[PDB]
Formats: structure tokens, sequence, C-alpha cells
């Protein structure tokens, strides 16, 4: 609590400051951003780069992990008149007020829904504007770059964004109750994002939470097993700008203590309630890994590598019966809306090696996937659709092309690829070389590999490592697609470096602290 | 004394989890090819697994090393038994490493001697043999091969033979950089159609350089560049070569601008010509040389983000503005190939205008210089002297393939060597990450050499420390390729690692990494 409160990581980020860009729809929205200035003598404008590390890095705004984040989001969300106050909570360090919220009986709240009904919501607008970076439509706008049939627009409009998610084409992960949350969009046609995995001390936890946002992580995931980790949730939802994911079964497992074979419907569905009203706005759900296909993977090099995949997969053949997620579906999709919760649809059968990759096994679970996709989209939830894995170089855009036509066009969310497997203790690295890649393909978000990567724990110097090597993948593919505002920064870095203003190049870095110090 | 300062620095035995192992040659009975093996555990029933080792006989417990003798020097008698070159009458002469047991060479009138020559000769050689078993990494030669991959239209055989090898030669589609003066040098081949190699940077103490050598070649560097600025140059490299199993390349017109003093200006031919002689007899294998920083090109340069950022080129286009002429590396190229053909030195042809940012990738001058450097490349094979390109550089993802391609057709296959490329400028002090990215792609697409990158790139020198991380970065972005690429040996090392990591025996998944002790640490 009070451990916490010194050693997180706050002030502006070295070499820039916070900005914010006020809504126009919605007039008290202030959409933040990173800018920085450069040397007089360049005669430049500044540079203005996305910005993910929210409060903290605002000097104005006083923090107070105890008491969470202002809940800035909180205002806009009662204003549109679907909420109401869940009379009896469900209850489970605890954390220290909050009011929790439920979709009225009949009533529509997700972003899918209203995009479909013609509307442009206070999240759409917030998006529109983060996407542009500040950008003027005062010069003619050249495109040099290959997208691969994208549909990336010279400049967003609040309109576009609801085009895109009603044709479920993007995403914004907005829980009713995550007052705090900063609004941003997953989707091809948007900027590539990127997620950072938390979860096993509070503070240790909340502090990577911190750093992994100070230094571009766009969501982060609390992956956190054992014990508690209900109230370390709660710890950092309610300090997190950024969307929060997690993976229900890990937690439904653990009432269970640890017996894949006595899960249950009961268990999970709990589970569900219990972190939707907790403010969690996406959950990974391995609901594709069906039985037969389980059988798919015996003759593998390395079986099944996920974690929630081999917990559903030794529940199916316990009892021999159909994947109950898979069972359950429209149950889970009857929860999440209530509370506008977006599916993260897991890859159970995801290749933990090269030779296992885009086999059968992985295959049939993504067309699986789409089908579900279908079906989430029915009942008015948001998704994407999670991605592998190990996969050499050529087998890449194959990935990319299959996820594509089987699943609609939702948004794609990989892990890596991983490119080869002989480099561990370097696998943020081998990584990184897929994660830019199937990004330039059209994947939306990344999820990052820390070199502690089949290894150990990361601490938070991998996991600021991880992030780095993530924004710089991400970036590097906006880059290629020709994203209208890519090349004004990696120009703004390549004119200072010409120029010898060596300090503008720090500070135009994506870590100045460390190229100054290199320097 | 520095003796002393290297023998105690230098790291040297086993590499941790494997151990030096040779074949024999069989054409040449006499030579013998070195891996390493890594043997997993019995209860996996599993052959060891053999991989591809430059770190030379510092790795070997059956040698002995003594820096002030110089490694065994096992390639002279080879060279000599072919009876086209002999000891040279007076030899120039420039800490200084005690050189007297070496023999200087130099072709006989009249005689073949480069590898090339030999290959149109249809000659296969010890140098050919030696590189075509190292290529197939111990593996059995009889035996049906289905690949996996997409090479792009490459030309990789399911197994290496030394013919195979003379064949590529000859087309000049691969080289062996082997100067007769490295009598010290381990074979190895440089082409598309073999394994990817990478090269290691080295120079600015002597017992700090020979240290990176050693530390660079250990953790897998193929070649390495010495390039030393400044004074000493010539001596401290004589401790470099005489001390490497690898091939070891330079940018001559660095050491020639020291003997004018820094001044650019005051370059000219009579101190480039005596550089190369120099450097020739030393031992040196390879010579970076701009000889496409044409005056015309020049100008083009002017509306760039970042204009020129080759050293080389930079000093190049100095001289030219400076004497208003053509480029004399361009002008006398002709009496450079009959210098380097005299002692088989290869051509790295320099990209002295390459982009040094995305925004000016593939401009007008990049390719102006590119097919410059292609008309050389058939100038130079006419003197019988193997050639290489050096190419980008900064390039994005999307302008990479179109660099392979117009590489390809202008510079008529001859092998590419690039410098990653970084496909983003904005990470200073990531840039071995921005670059591997880069160079796994372009390495896929048919890049025959990947020129490392540090984290200290745009920023400082690279310590040891840095030195290693860019090898292993390079390493595996090279790997990426061969195994993308579909090269029938990559898949092996994947897979036994694999099978390590799913049956829970860590002591071999930790062995079969490209770094044992760090992964052994991180667990
Ligand atoms: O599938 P398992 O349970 O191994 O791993 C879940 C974690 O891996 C991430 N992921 C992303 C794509 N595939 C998997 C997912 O977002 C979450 O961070
Ligand atoms: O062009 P300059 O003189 O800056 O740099 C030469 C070095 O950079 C390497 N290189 C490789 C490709 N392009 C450049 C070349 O092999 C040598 O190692």
């Amino acid at each position: 609590i009070k451990a916490v409160a010194e050693t997180i990581s706050t002030g502006p980020i070295p070499g820039s400051r916070k900005v914010y860009q006020a809504g126009e729809l919605f007039p008290e929205l202030r959409v933040p951003f990173r800018e920085v200035a450069v040397h007089p003598s360049a005669n430049e404008p500044p540079v203005t780069i996305y910005d993910p590390s929210g409060p903290y890095s605002d000097p104005a705004i006083q923090i107070d992990i105890e008491k969470g984040l202002p809940r800035t989001r909180e205002a806009l969300v009662v204003a549109r008149g679907d909420v109401e106050e869940v009379a009896d909570p469900r209850q489970v360090p605890e954390f220290p007020g909050r009011k929790i919220y439920r979709a009225k009986p009949g009533k529509l709240v997700t972003q899918l829904e209203y995009a479909r009904a013609g509307i442009i919501t206070a999240e759409m607008e917030y998006v529109a504007i983060r996407e542009n970076l500040r950008r003027e439509q005062d010069r003619p706008c050249v495109r040099d770059g290959e997208d691969f049939g994208a549909s990336i627009p010279d400049f967003v409009t609040p309109e576009f964004v609801r085009q895109e998610i009603a044709r479920g084409r993007a995403i914004i992960p907005a829980n009713i109750n995550h007052g705090e949350l900063e609004p941003m969009a997953i989707g091809r046609n948007f900027l590539v994002k990127i997620n950072a995995n938390i979860g096993n001390t509070v503070a240790d936890e909340v502090d990577k939470l911190v750093w992994a946002t100070r230094w571009g992580a766009d969501t982060v995931m609390d992956l956190s097993t054992g014990r508690n980790i209900h109230n370390i949730r709660d710890w950092i939802i309610r300090n997190s700008s950024v969307p929060i994911g997690t993976v229900p079964i890990y937690q439904a497992l653990e009432k269970v203590n640890g017996v894949a074979e006595d899960l249950n419907w009961e268990v999970f569905r709990d589970t569900l309630i219990e972190q939707c009203e907790q403010g969690v706005d996406y959950f990974t759900i391995h609901a594709g890994v069906r039985l037969p296909f389980i059988p798919m993977t015996a003759k593998r090099v390395t079986g099944i590598v996920s974690r929630g995949g081999s917990i559903m997969a030794k529940w199916c053949l316990a009892h021999h019966k159909e994947n109950f997620l898979y069972e359950r579906f429209d149950e889970i999709c009857e929860i999440m809306r209530a509370y506008d919760v977006s599916f993260s649809l897991g890859d159970g059968l995801r290749p933990g090696s090269t030779a296992d990759a885009n086999d059968e096994a992985q295959f049939s679970e993504l067309r699986t996937l789409g089908e579900l996709t279908k079906v989430a989209w029915k009942h008015g939830v948001q998704v994407m659709i999670e991605g592998p894995g190990h996969v050499a170089m050529h087998k890449i855009k194959a990935n990319m092309d299959e996820q594509l036509k089987h699943c609609h066009e939702a948004p794609f969310y990989t892990l890596g690829p991983l490119t080869t497997d002989i480099a561990p203790g370097y696998d943020h690295i081998t990584s990184a070389i897929g994660a830019a890649m199937i990004g330039w393909f059209g994947t939306a978000m990344l999820c990052y590999v820390t070199p502690k990567e089949h290894l150990g724990l990361p601490d938070r110097d991998d996991v600021k490592t991880g992030v780095i090597t993530y924004k710089l993948a991400a970036h590097a593919a906006d880059l290629a697609k020709g994203h209208p505002g890519a090349a004004m920064w990696d120009d703004a870095i390549s004119r200072a470096r010409f120029e010898f203003r060596w300090e503008d190049q720090f500070n135009l870095g994506l870590d100045p602290e460390t190229a100054r110090k290199f320097h």
C-alpha cells in the first residue's frame, strides 16, 4: 500500500510532457498524448507521440494507488442512460466508494450495439482523436507503403471508428465498470497495439503495471494464479488507465483447488460475474478447444502448450465430453454483453514449436473461432481472435490469410510469433521478427515476449525490454503499412541524426535515457 | 607483456554443453573440418546434434593456445602444395607481433591462384572440399529429402558436394575469402545457396581487440572486420589476423587516410596502392572498396534526409568534390584487381551511398551506385577476382524485397552482404532488434551475409558484452532465414530443442541454445 506509493515510477516521460486534445462531440473529453519539442534552431513543430502511460505521467494529477485513479470515464457512461447500479454486488490485502453497474434489463450497452444503431459514443470520438496524433489535414497526403488491402484512411473520423466497430473489424474494450479507463481501439485499420502480461506482493504487480504502461503497453493482462487473485486484481484495475484483460479459467481452476477435472460451469460462471463487476475489459476464453481436436495434437513435437488450452483439454479428456465453454457459449455471451466485456477467443491449440506451425489442430481451432465469432456478434459482443505462437517466417503470411478468411476480418491478436526455437534468453528478439511481419500483414495487436520466456518470471527490467521491443515492432509495421502518421516520427529522429542534434535524437527515441547513457 | 594481457583476458575452452568434433577430408585426407556437438540425455535415444562452429582452435582442448606464436597455420601446406605461389623476395615492413615463422607468398607470374580461377578451370581445391563438408553439418548423404520452406527460386541442394561448391564459385554466385597469406584460416563459404553467414565488426589496447575477435567468433561470428581508425592500425591488425581462424575484412581507405593525416583531400592512388599490398601480404581476406561512389552521383544525396552515412563513402565524396575528378578507385579499378588477384583477396564492393534513414531507402543515389557495382562486378570477374556486394542500410519492411530484386538483377546474382537493414529509425539503443527484423527478412529473400549491429549503434563503442548481444542476435536472424528458406539442415536443431522443452530435459534445452550460460542463469 505505502510500499507501492513510492516504488512506482511517475512524472513526465524524459524528454517530453503530457498534452491533451479536447473532444467536440463530447467537450469534456481530454485525450492524452505526449509531446517532444526539438531544438529551437531546428525550427520544427513538436512531435506528438501516442501515450498509454495515464495520469501517472501528468504532474498535475495526484497519484494515490490506495484510492485508485480518477474515474473520468464513469460520467460519460451513466449519461447514456442504459446502466443501473447493481443493488447487491458479488463479494469474495483488500482494496480500500465505487458504484458497480450493469445494463438495465432489456437495454443495450456494448460499443458494437451502439455502432450498429448508428450511434457515435464518447469512447468512439475519444479513439478517433487518439488515433490521429494531432495531425492536421493541411498538407497533401502521399502514401508510401504496402498494407495488403487494408482500409487505413488519410485521417480517422469518429464516423470511421463507428463503421469499423459495427462491421466487426475493430473493437474498443471498455467494461462499464472500469471507470478509470482511457479508451483505445484495436483493429487493422488503426495503429498496431501491444499487450504486456503481468502476474505470478501487491506493490510488485501494481509497479509492473505502471512500468509497463509507462513505456507504451496498450493493454495489460493479469495472469495471476494461486491465492488471492481477486483482491490482487482490484489493485491493478482500479489503478489502470489501459484496458485490463484476464483468462477467467485461471481463477476458476483455483476455486477447485487446481483440479481441472473438478471444473464446472457454475464456478466458471461465478468467476465471470465477479470479474465483470470488477471492471475487466476482455476475457481470453479457449472455447475452441473441442474434444475431437485434442487427438490431433498427440503427434505434435510439443503437444499443447497453452495454459488455458491444457486445462480445458484435461477436462474434456477426463469426462469424454465436448468443451463446456464451447457448450455454454451462448450463456457466456449473455453475461458479457451486460457489462460490455470483449471476447478474446483463445488459441488453446497454438504451436509451441515451429515444427507444429499451421498444423491441423491449430487451423481446426481457428476455423471454429470464426464460427464462434458470428455467434458472439449475434449477441452483440465484440471479438478479437488470438493467434500463435511459434511460426517460421515462410508460414506467417499463411497464418494471416487463414484468419482473415475464416474469422470475418475480426481483429487478430498474436503471441509473436517466434520465428525459431533455438534462442532461449533472446525470445523477445526471435518474436519481434515474427511480430513485426504479421502486424505488417494485418495483425491488430501483439502480445509481448520477454527475454525470460521459456525460463523464468519477468522482473520489471524484463517487462520494459519486452515493451520497448514490441513498440518498435509495432511501429515498424505501421511504417511498412504506410500508416499516415508513422513516418513523421522516423523523419524527425533522422533529421536530428543528420544535424547532430544529439539531445533531440535521444528525446525522440522509444527509450531516451538508455540512448543518452549509451552515447 | 601485451601477451600476458591477452592470454589472460581471452575466453578459451569447450563451449558450455558441447565439444569440438572434426570430419576428415577425403579428396584432401589431411583436412580436419570443425563442428561442435551437443549430446543430449541418454534416455532420449537421440544422436548428438551437430552445430556449425566458427570458434576455431580456441575451444579445442587438443590445441594449446599461445598468442605469441599465433594460431596453427594449418592452411599453409595446402596452399603451397598447389605450386602456384612463391615467397616474396622483399616483404613490406610496417607492440609488434613476432612474425618470424611466417613466409609471405605471392602468385608466380602467369599462374592461376584465386578460387574463382581454379573453379573456372574446373579445379576443386582444398578450400572447396573443406567448405562443402562444413556446409553439410555431418548429415547423411544418401537419404530421401523433402524441403519445407520458400527460398524464392534459390538453388539449395539436398546435400552439398565439392563440385556444387566449384560450380557456385565459377558462376560468381558464391565466394570463399581466402588470402594465401592467411595460413591460420578455417575456410568458409559465402553464398545464397549455403547457410546465411554473419559478420562482426571490431576495432576502434591490443588485448581489448584480440579479446573481441575471440569473443565474437566464440559465439558464432563467421567473419570479422577490423575497422580500426587512427594510429597503430597495421600493427594491431597483425595481432588479429595471426590469431584469427575466421576470414578478416578491412576497408583499406581507412588506413590510406591515416597515412595522409586525416585529410581526405590528400588521398591519392600511390598511398592507396601501397596500403593494398601491405594488407595483401598481411593476409587480409577481403577489401570493402567504395568504387561505386561516382562523381555525378554525389549531388543526388543532396535531397536526402540523412545524406551520405557511409564512412568510406564520405571520404571518397570529399576527395571527388575537392579535386573535381572521378573517384580514383573507380578510375583505377583495373589496377586494383591486378593487385588483389595476385593474393586471392576478395572484393566487397562497398555501398558508399546506402540510406542512413528509412526515408532515403531505395532512392536514386542508392540504386545508381548499385548498378555501377554490377558493372564493376563483371570487370572484377574478368580479372579472376572474387566479388560480393554490400547493401543497406535503413529500409522499411515493404521496400526490402525490392532491394533484393534489384541486387540479383544488376549484380548478376553475386553474393549480397547487408548491414541489417534497420526497419525503423526511432529506437536508438535497440538497433540490434530493429535490424534483426530486416536482416532475417532479407536473408530469407537471398542475402548471403549479414553484417551485425549492436545496441550501441549510432551511440558508442561496443564493449565485449555488446559484441556478444549483436552476434547472438544475428545468429538467430541468420538461422531464422535458413529455416524459412527450407534449408535441409536447419530444422534438426529447432526440433531437437523443442523435444527437450516438451520432455522437460532442462540441461539439454540449455545446451542446445545459442547461448547456454544465459539460459541456465535466467532459469
Ligand atoms: O493460452 P494461454 O492460457 O497459454 O496464454 C494466455 C496468454 O497468452 C496470450 N496470447 C495471445 C495470443 N495467444 C496467446 C493471451 O493474451 C494471454 O496473455
Ligand atoms: O560504408 P562504411 O565505411 O561506413 O562501413 C563499412 C562497414 O559496414 C559494412 N557494410 C555491409 C553492408 N554495407 C556496409 C561493411 O562490410 C563494413 O563492415
